[PDB]
Protein backbone atom coordinates (compact mmCIF):
# COMPACT_ATOMS: atom_id res chain seq x y z
CA UNK A 1 0.00 0.00 0.00
CA UNK A 2 2.54 2.69 -1.52
CA UNK A 3 1.85 6.35 -1.99
CA UNK A 4 0.17 7.54 -5.32
CA UNK A 5 -2.68 9.51 -6.63
CA UNK A 6 -6.04 7.43 -5.92
CA UNK A 7 -8.71 7.31 -3.71
CA UNK A 8 -6.64 5.69 -1.41
CA UNK A 9 -3.40 6.60 -1.81
CA UNK A 10 -3.42 10.08 -2.90
CA UNK A 11 -2.46 13.03 -1.58
CA UNK A 12 -4.67 13.27 1.39
CA UNK A 13 -3.06 9.94 2.50
CA UNK A 14 0.75 10.79 2.18
CA UNK A 15 0.92 12.46 5.67
CA UNK A 16 0.44 9.37 7.16
CA UNK A 17 3.83 8.11 6.08
CA UNK A 18 5.49 11.67 5.06
CA UNK A 19 4.10 13.79 8.46
CA UNK A 20 6.20 17.18 6.63
CA UNK A 21 3.31 17.00 4.18
CA UNK A 22 1.41 19.65 6.79
CA UNK A 23 4.93 21.67 6.60
CA UNK A 24 5.29 25.18 7.18
CA UNK A 25 6.75 25.26 3.26
CA UNK A 26 4.97 22.53 0.71
CA UNK A 27 4.07 22.92 -2.30
CA UNK A 28 2.57 23.59 -4.84
CA UNK A 29 0.62 26.82 -3.73
CA UNK A 30 -2.09 28.95 -5.64
CA UNK A 31 0.07 31.80 -7.22
CA UNK A 32 -2.58 35.40 -6.29
CA UNK A 33 -1.37 37.62 -8.53
CA UNK A 34 -2.77 40.29 -7.61
CA UNK A 35 -0.85 39.86 -3.74
CA UNK A 36 2.27 38.96 -5.23
CA UNK A 37 4.68 41.53 -4.21
CA UNK A 38 6.86 43.19 -7.69
CA UNK A 39 10.71 42.75 -6.09
CA UNK A 40 12.99 45.04 -8.33
CA UNK A 41 15.88 43.31 -6.53
CA UNK A 42 15.15 40.26 -8.47
CA UNK A 43 17.80 39.47 -11.31
CA UNK A 44 16.42 37.76 -14.77
CA UNK A 45 17.09 34.16 -14.92
CA UNK A 46 19.96 32.50 -16.71
CA UNK A 47 18.67 29.39 -18.44
CA UNK A 48 22.06 28.22 -19.75
CA UNK A 49 21.15 24.78 -22.07
CA UNK A 50 23.25 24.71 -25.04
CA UNK A 51 25.37 21.93 -23.88
CA UNK A 52 22.51 19.90 -22.07
CA UNK A 53 23.01 16.15 -22.74
CA UNK A 54 19.62 14.00 -22.39
CA UNK A 55 20.35 10.25 -21.68
CA UNK A 56 17.08 8.40 -21.37
CA UNK A 57 13.50 9.17 -20.39
CA UNK A 58 11.81 6.69 -17.63
CA UNK A 59 8.32 5.46 -16.41
CA UNK A 60 8.54 5.51 -12.67
CA UNK A 61 5.26 4.92 -11.60
CA UNK A 62 4.13 8.32 -11.20
CA UNK A 63 4.96 10.46 -14.35
CA UNK A 64 7.65 10.34 -17.11
CA UNK A 65 11.22 11.80 -16.59
CA UNK A 66 13.48 13.31 -19.02
CA UNK A 67 16.88 12.52 -17.42
CA UNK A 68 20.09 14.57 -17.98
CA UNK A 69 23.99 14.01 -17.62
CA UNK A 70 24.62 15.82 -14.45
CA UNK A 71 28.09 15.09 -13.77
CA UNK A 72 29.29 18.57 -15.28
CA UNK A 73 27.84 22.03 -15.01
CA UNK A 74 26.52 21.39 -19.30
CA UNK A 75 22.67 22.55 -18.30
CA UNK A 76 22.47 24.83 -15.75
CA UNK A 77 20.34 27.50 -14.18
CA UNK A 78 21.38 30.89 -12.26
CA UNK A 79 20.48 34.27 -11.79
CA UNK A 80 16.91 34.95 -10.75
CA UNK A 81 16.41 34.65 -6.77
CA UNK A 82 19.02 31.93 -7.00
CA UNK A 83 22.60 32.11 -5.13
CA UNK A 84 25.35 30.07 -7.25
CA UNK A 85 24.75 27.40 -10.07
CA UNK A 86 21.76 24.68 -10.31
CA UNK A 87 22.27 21.75 -12.63
CA UNK A 88 19.48 20.17 -14.57
CA UNK A 89 19.13 16.56 -13.81
CA UNK A 90 15.41 15.76 -14.87
CA UNK A 91 12.28 16.96 -16.09
CA UNK A 92 8.67 15.37 -16.14
CA UNK A 93 5.23 16.61 -16.03
CA UNK A 94 2.12 16.24 -14.02
CA UNK A 95 -1.22 16.53 -15.73
CA UNK A 96 -4.91 15.65 -15.77
CA UNK A 97 -7.52 13.30 -17.30
CA UNK A 98 -9.59 16.54 -18.89
CA UNK A 99 -7.71 19.71 -20.20
CA UNK A 100 -9.51 21.97 -16.95
CA UNK A 101 -7.05 20.43 -14.70
CA UNK A 102 -3.37 18.85 -14.01
CA UNK A 103 -1.29 21.81 -12.94
CA UNK A 104 0.17 22.17 -9.51
CA UNK A 105 0.40 25.51 -9.08
CA UNK A 106 -2.66 27.43 -9.88
CA UNK A 107 -2.82 31.20 -10.78
CA UNK A 108 -5.77 32.85 -9.25
CA UNK A 109 -7.17 29.44 -8.39
CA UNK A 110 -6.94 28.24 -12.73
CA UNK A 111 -5.86 24.76 -13.53
CA UNK A 112 -3.62 24.56 -16.45
CA UNK A 113 -3.88 21.22 -18.84
CA UNK A 114 -0.09 20.39 -17.25
CA UNK A 115 2.62 21.85 -15.57
CA UNK A 116 6.18 21.05 -16.69
CA UNK A 117 9.12 20.92 -14.04
CA UNK A 118 12.76 21.00 -14.83
CA UNK A 119 14.35 20.20 -11.95
CA UNK A 120 18.04 21.23 -10.57
CA UNK A 121 20.27 20.91 -7.43
CA UNK A 122 22.68 23.29 -6.08
CA UNK A 123 26.48 22.54 -7.21
CA UNK A 124 27.42 23.24 -3.86
CA UNK A 125 26.31 20.25 -2.36
CA UNK A 126 28.26 17.86 -4.65
CA UNK A 127 25.00 15.12 -5.65
CA UNK A 128 21.27 15.33 -5.61
CA UNK A 129 20.93 13.50 -2.72
CA UNK A 130 22.71 15.75 -0.57
CA UNK A 131 20.62 18.65 -1.95
CA UNK A 132 17.18 17.37 -1.06
CA UNK A 133 18.48 18.28 2.27
CA UNK A 134 19.07 21.59 2.47
CA UNK A 135 16.82 24.38 2.25
CA UNK A 136 18.03 25.64 -0.92
CA UNK A 137 19.25 22.16 -2.21
CA UNK A 138 16.57 22.27 -5.17
CA UNK A 139 15.51 24.51 -7.95
CA UNK A 140 12.68 23.56 -9.99
CA UNK A 141 11.38 25.63 -12.71
CA UNK A 142 7.86 25.22 -13.63
CA UNK A 143 6.01 26.03 -16.44
CA UNK A 144 2.50 25.66 -17.61
CA UNK A 145 0.86 23.60 -20.41
CA UNK A 146 -2.26 25.44 -21.97
CA UNK A 147 -3.79 23.04 -24.91
CA UNK A 148 -3.96 25.27 -28.25
CA UNK A 149 -1.23 25.52 -30.80
CA UNK A 150 1.30 21.83 -30.68
CA UNK A 151 4.90 22.95 -29.08
CA UNK A 152 7.00 21.60 -32.18
CA UNK A 153 9.61 20.78 -29.29
CA UNK A 154 7.86 18.37 -27.11
CA UNK A 155 6.80 16.21 -29.70
CA UNK A 156 10.30 14.16 -30.04
CA UNK A 157 9.25 13.28 -25.84
CA UNK A 158 4.94 12.59 -27.28
CA UNK A 159 6.74 10.03 -29.81
CA UNK A 160 8.84 7.77 -27.33
CA UNK A 161 5.96 7.23 -24.66
CA UNK A 162 4.85 4.44 -26.47
CA UNK A 163 8.21 2.84 -25.95
CA UNK A 164 7.25 3.25 -21.53
CA UNK A 165 4.18 2.67 -21.42
CA UNK A 166 4.43 0.75 -17.93
CA UNK A 167 6.42 1.50 -14.87
CA UNK A 168 9.61 0.81 -14.39
CA UNK A 169 10.37 1.04 -18.68
CA UNK A 170 12.59 3.03 -20.33
CA UNK A 171 14.03 4.10 -23.80
CA UNK A 172 17.10 5.65 -24.69
CA UNK A 173 16.61 9.96 -25.06
CA UNK A 174 19.66 11.30 -25.95
CA UNK A 175 19.94 14.81 -27.79
CA UNK A 176 17.10 16.27 -26.67
CA UNK A 177 17.15 19.94 -26.47
CA UNK A 178 15.14 21.08 -23.54
CA UNK A 179 15.20 24.92 -24.99
CA UNK A 180 12.40 24.25 -27.03
CA UNK A 181 9.82 23.69 -24.03
CA UNK A 182 10.45 27.38 -22.56
CA UNK A 183 8.13 30.24 -23.46
CA UNK A 184 9.35 33.45 -24.88
CA UNK A 185 9.56 35.50 -21.49
CA UNK A 186 11.72 34.67 -18.80
CA UNK A 187 9.88 36.56 -16.02
CA UNK A 188 8.53 34.85 -13.26
CA UNK A 189 7.04 34.33 -9.32
CA UNK A 190 9.63 32.57 -6.87
CA UNK A 191 8.79 31.11 -3.35
CA UNK A 192 10.17 28.82 -1.06
CA UNK A 193 8.33 24.80 -0.66
CA UNK A 194 9.10 21.74 -1.83
CA UNK A 195 9.05 18.35 -3.85
CA UNK A 196 5.59 17.86 -4.62
CA UNK A 197 6.01 13.68 -3.99
CA UNK A 198 6.72 12.39 -1.12
CA UNK A 199 9.25 12.46 0.27
CA UNK A 200 8.07 16.57 0.75
CA UNK A 201 11.19 17.57 1.45
CA UNK A 202 11.33 21.41 1.88
CA UNK A 203 14.34 21.95 -0.42
CA UNK A 204 13.00 24.17 -3.22
CA UNK A 205 13.50 27.50 -4.87
CA UNK A 206 10.21 27.16 -7.17
CA UNK A 207 10.66 29.70 -9.78
CA UNK A 208 7.16 29.19 -11.64
CA UNK A 209 7.03 31.23 -15.66
CA UNK A 210 4.49 33.63 -15.70
CA UNK A 211 3.76 32.71 -19.74
CA UNK A 212 2.49 29.34 -20.38
CA UNK A 213 3.39 27.10 -23.42
CA UNK A 214 0.66 25.61 -25.77
CA UNK A 215 0.45 22.25 -26.61
CA UNK A 216 -1.73 20.47 -29.12
CA UNK A 217 -4.85 18.41 -27.33
CA UNK A 218 -3.35 15.52 -29.32
CA UNK A 219 0.21 15.98 -27.49
CA UNK A 220 -1.53 16.22 -24.08
CA UNK A 221 -3.75 12.76 -25.26
CA UNK A 222 -0.69 10.98 -25.71
CA UNK A 223 0.63 11.63 -21.93
CA UNK A 224 -2.84 10.16 -20.84
CA UNK A 225 -2.46 6.96 -22.53
CA UNK A 226 0.32 6.44 -20.33
CA UNK A 227 0.21 3.26 -17.41
CA UNK A 228 0.36 4.01 -13.68
CA UNK A 229 0.78 -0.19 -13.52
CA UNK A 230 3.75 -2.53 -14.34
CA UNK A 231 3.50 -4.84 -17.23
CA UNK A 232 0.75 -7.06 -17.29
CA UNK A 233 -1.05 -5.19 -14.27
CA UNK A 234 -4.71 -4.33 -14.53
CA UNK A 235 -4.29 -0.76 -16.54
CA UNK A 236 -4.47 2.37 -14.31
CA UNK A 237 -4.29 5.15 -17.02
CA UNK A 238 -1.36 8.08 -15.82
CA UNK A 239 -3.72 10.60 -15.19
CA UNK A 240 -4.09 13.05 -12.68
CA UNK A 241 -1.13 12.77 -11.20
CA UNK A 242 -0.88 16.92 -9.73
CA UNK A 243 -0.67 17.64 -5.91
CA UNK A 244 -3.40 20.21 -5.29
CA UNK A 245 -2.27 23.54 -3.76
CA UNK A 246 -1.39 23.86 -0.10
CA UNK A 247 -1.14 26.29 2.51
CA UNK A 248 0.62 29.49 1.60
CA UNK A 249 1.43 29.72 5.61
CA UNK A 250 3.80 32.22 6.34
CA UNK A 251 5.22 32.81 3.18
CA UNK A 252 5.81 35.29 0.24
CA UNK A 253 5.36 34.52 -3.12
CA UNK A 254 7.67 37.28 -5.29
CA UNK A 255 7.24 38.43 -8.94
CA UNK A 256 10.19 39.60 -11.46
CA UNK A 257 7.73 41.83 -13.46
CA UNK A 258 5.41 44.53 -13.16
C1 LIG B 1 16.69 11.82 -3.36
N1 LIG B 1 15.56 10.98 -3.00
C2 LIG B 1 14.85 10.42 -4.10
C3 LIG B 1 13.66 11.32 -4.40
O1 LIG B 1 13.82 12.74 -4.20
C4 LIG B 1 12.91 13.32 -5.14
C5 LIG B 1 13.18 14.48 -5.85
C6 LIG B 1 12.27 14.99 -6.77
C7 LIG B 1 11.06 14.34 -7.01
C8 LIG B 1 10.05 14.85 -8.03
C9 LIG B 1 9.05 15.82 -7.38
S1 LIG B 1 9.66 17.36 -6.94
C10 LIG B 1 8.86 18.26 -8.17
O2 LIG B 1 8.96 19.41 -8.46
N2 LIG B 1 7.91 17.43 -8.87
C11 LIG B 1 7.95 15.99 -8.42
O3 LIG B 1 7.21 15.22 -8.92
C12 LIG B 1 10.81 13.20 -6.31
C13 LIG B 1 11.69 12.70 -5.39
C14 LIG B 1 15.08 10.70 -1.61
C15 LIG B 1 15.62 11.36 -0.51
C16 LIG B 1 15.13 11.09 0.77
C17 LIG B 1 14.12 10.15 0.92
C18 LIG B 1 13.60 9.51 -0.20
N3 LIG B 1 14.09 9.81 -1.41
ZN1 LIG C 1 6.95 17.76 -10.54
Amino acid sequence: HHWGYGKHNGPEHWHKDFPIAKGERQSPVDIDTHTAKYDPSLKPLSVSYDQATSLRILNNGHAFNVEFDDSQDKAVLKGGPLDGTYRLIQFHFHWGSLDGQGSEHTVDKKKYAAELHLVHWNTKYGDFGKAVQQPDGLAVLGIFLKVGSAKPGLQKVVDVLDSIKTKGKSADFTNFDPRGLLPESLDYWTYPGSLTTPPLLECVTWIVLKEPISVSSEQVLKFRKLNFNGEGEPEELMVDNWRPAQPLKNRQIKASFK
